[PDB]
């Protein structure tokens, strides 16, 4: 995962 959103959403 990226973006400290999880899986998805902002990479
Ligand atoms: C968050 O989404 C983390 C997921 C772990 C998987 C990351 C991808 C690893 C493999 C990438 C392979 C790239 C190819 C060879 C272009
Ligand atoms: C390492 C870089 C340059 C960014 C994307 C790498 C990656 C593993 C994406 C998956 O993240 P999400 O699950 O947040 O979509
Ligand atoms: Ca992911
Ligand atoms: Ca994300």
């Amino acid at each position: 995962d990226a973006x400290d959103d999880g899986d998805g959403a902002i990479p």
